[PDB]
């Protein structure tokens, strides 16, 4: 509370702080374990660094408000307060540090929602820079190392993303016109499209992330229907011949590529090693951890071993059979693609969430099916019985009459024949269909029909509508969370679609020719020239002197302050009629 | 009309899903009596009517038909009592055509349904509001015209 | 024992003393204060005419 005084009607601070005193104020070290020990191992923007690191509140915000540079200085303070909360051990500081950067976190939104009202083009203008207090880093990947979500919540940031995913000159237009462009490339040179001339006009169209995207698709869609009418027509015991090794060599180019995107490599949020250089023992440790690659990765090796298989013989039959099941890990690969678009983004991710049910549904049905199967069997008592027989009728049976599948041939004995052909004593009938045996015990047979009444009752009544009980209260819950989740992941998602080549799969060979010929840019760095940039500090501190100020009134013209107010002239009054009497 | 943003993803969705087991079941059986119709109704149109109650075991199994060799490449073969089902269909590890009915069933019936329904429930709940008011708006020139 | 008696008996005497000032400074009892000392004020003028 000092401070605020002794530099507002004192002293200017380009007098004040010389390298001498900072040296002395960096030697006070008030503490033992946290500089101490970080140094055991050795004008505003000085002072803000000292203050976040020995978690000042009250200083740091009144540094932070008398700053030059106001939005990148918000998340990087976010991000060195989420970096700095690992290393102490007590949990009483992680309650202050945690809270310290909500605290900056919230500070920064309002700040860039009370400066996008005005003039759009300077606000995408003064995301997208560079900030030279920090390194050659933008705002925009700093809010992305620091897994701040409600940076991205806001809707600001979306509208920039959507301009930077339609790329290089495009503004809404419908899907249509871009499947007619891409069907027929001259259509592009022409009016429908939307923005010495023609040869950069087609480097800027195929450029755009959402044509590498479309292309990307088109290449998978044909490589399944490839491997569809190999497995289904061809793959004859023969030698294999041009329409398997075309098939090989499109497997190789996919080892190539899903090697490529795991050697170029995560989050410093967590404790990850962050860019630059990096172990290959941890880049390793990295790459396996996101559950996707490691299903591709699986899938590949299984086509491996199946087409391994074939090629020796004498083991024909089961290189297809592996092979058949492996087509099912490729086709379900196709669903983790289409995350990117828009109209099923929050709807893929929460159907992964609603696994805390079905297995629920699985264990009561498992248990309440298994006793009705044995005491089925065990009241008929079929007269011809192996293993699979025996399994057969007790499992499978069973679970295809909760699908609308129920026979009753071999459940009664007033629709078969009467017919003793069984030597142990009592009474048997013939059934007429296949797998029940050939004789059925006909003892007290009404028990059977009452049992199945009861199956049929509890399975079908009971546990479908309240598995769509349980299904509708959990999802009004999680909406709310994996909407948030699905908003905070979408610049990472359009981020690796650019460094990705430009080529498809059946031109990766020339575009791995251009990649071992020699051995991000585009919207992600923005060049000005410095009168600009001097003008746009200046139309920013405008809005955040003004944002402070329209806070503090508000808070001083309340309704809880007058009554304040009112209490203490009422007490000055009194006090100054105490000495007249 | 507004509901319109759910059976799409239904579609989606379900495709993908299906695609992939009418490839797998007709790989695994490997009918000896081809064409393009019968191959193209074979992996999608019947997968399709048995997320309504019609579930034909009778080409699925091989322990419901005859033990009949007609076929001349090696290994084991059976005749199917159905029409379209060709007129051989192999036995080699059948017991994962029933596996992959199971899990298909499983999903298609058990999770996605249910799943729309609560989409469905959750969609209206809120557009009502907004939808009364418009219905409320066109009334008078709904009027008028007559 | 005898020390952890203390370390406990440390945070209960903390704990009714913040929320017995937590009621104190409210908005509803400066209203009472302020009626209780107007109400002096207008007693001891009272004296003055």
């Amino acid at each position: 509370e000092f401070v605020r005084l002794l530099i507002s009607h004192g002293l200017s601070l380009g007098h004040f702080l010389t390298p001498m005193r900072l040296a002395q104020l960096y030697s006070a070290a008030p503490s033992n374990s946290l500089i101490r020990n970080l140094l055991d191992q050795a004008p505003w923007s000085d002072l803000l660094l000292w203050a976040l690191l020995l978690n000042r509140a009250q200083m740091a915000m009144y540094f932070w408000e008398m700053g030059s540079n106001a939005v990148s200085s918000a998340l990087g303070a976010c991000l060195l307060l989420r970096v700095m909360a690992r290393l102490e051990p007590d949990a009483e500081e992680a309650a202050r540090r945690k809270d310290l950067a909500f605290k900056f976190e919230g500070m920064g939104v309002d700040l860039f929602g009370e400066c996008y009202r005005s003039s759009e083009v300077r606000a995408a203008r003064l995301l997208l820079r560079r900030c030279p207090l920090w390194g050659d880093a933008t705002c925009l990947q700093l809010a992305m190392q620091a897994d701040a979500r409600a940076f991205f919540a806001q809707d600001g940031v979306q509208s920039l993303l959507t301009q930077k995913w339609w790329g290089d000159m495009a503004s809404t237009t419908p899907i249509w016109a871009l499947v007619l462009a891409f069907f027929c490339p001259p259509l592009i040179y022409t009016r429908l499209i939307t923005f010495r001339r023609c040869l950069r006009r087609w480097f800027h169209f195929w450029g755009a992330p959402v044509t590498i995207f479309m292309g990307n698709v088109v290449s998978y869609l044909l490589f399944l229907l490839l491997f569809s009418r190999v497995l289904l027509v061809d793959f004859q015991p023969a030698p294999p011949g041009s329409l398997e090794l075309l098939l090989y060599f499109w497997a190789f180019t996919l080892l190539c590529e899903e090697l490529r995107q795991g050697l170029s490599g995560g989050s410093l949020a967590s404790g990850g090693p962050g860019p630059g250089h990096a172990s290959l023992s941890q880049r390793l440790r990295l790459y396996l951890a996101d559950s996707w690659n490691q299903c591709d990765l699986v899938a590949l090796t299984c086509f491996l071993l199946g087409v391994g298989c074939r090629l020796t013989p004498g083991l024909y039959h089961l290189g297809r059979t592996v092979l058949c099941i492996d087509f099912m890990v490729f086709t379900v690969r196709l669903l983790h693609i289409f995350t990117v678009n828009k109209q099923l983004g929050p709807k893929i991710v929460i159907v992964s969430k609603m696994m805390k049910d079905v297995f629920f549904f699985l264990f009561f049905l498992g248990v309440w099916l298994v006793a009705y199967g044995v005491a089925t069997e065990g009241l008929l008592r079929p007269r011809d019985s192996d293993f699979p027989s025996i399994l057969r009728r007790v499992f499978y049976r069973p679970y295809l009459q909760i699908f609308g599948q129920i026979p009753q041939e071999d459940m009664d004995v007033a629709l078969m024949e009467h017919s003793n052909c069984s030597s142990e004593p009592g009474f048997w009938a013939h059934p007429p269909g296949a797998q029940a045996g050939t004789c059925v015990s006909q003892y007290a047979n009404w028990l059977v029909v009452l049992l199945l009444v009861i199956f049929l009752l509890v399975a079908n009544i009971l546990l479908v509508n309240l598995l769509i009980a349980m299904f509708s209260y959990t999802f009004g819950k999680v909406q709310g969370n994996s909407d948030l989740y699905w908003k905070a992941q979408r610049y990472r998602l359009i981020r690796e679609f650019h460094s990705r080549p430009a080529l498809a799969p059946p031109f990766i060979v020339i575009s791995h020719l251009r990649l071992l010929l020699r051995q991000a840019l585009e919207h992600f760095r923005v060049y000005l020239s410095k009168e600009a940039e001097r003008k746009l500090l200046t139309w920013e501190s405008v809005h955040k002197e003004n944002f402070l100020l329209a806070r503090a009134r508000d808070k001083r013209e309340s309704d809880s302050e007058r009554l304040k107010r009112t209490s203490q002239k009422v007490d000055l009054a009194l006090k100054q009629l105490g000495h007249i009497r």
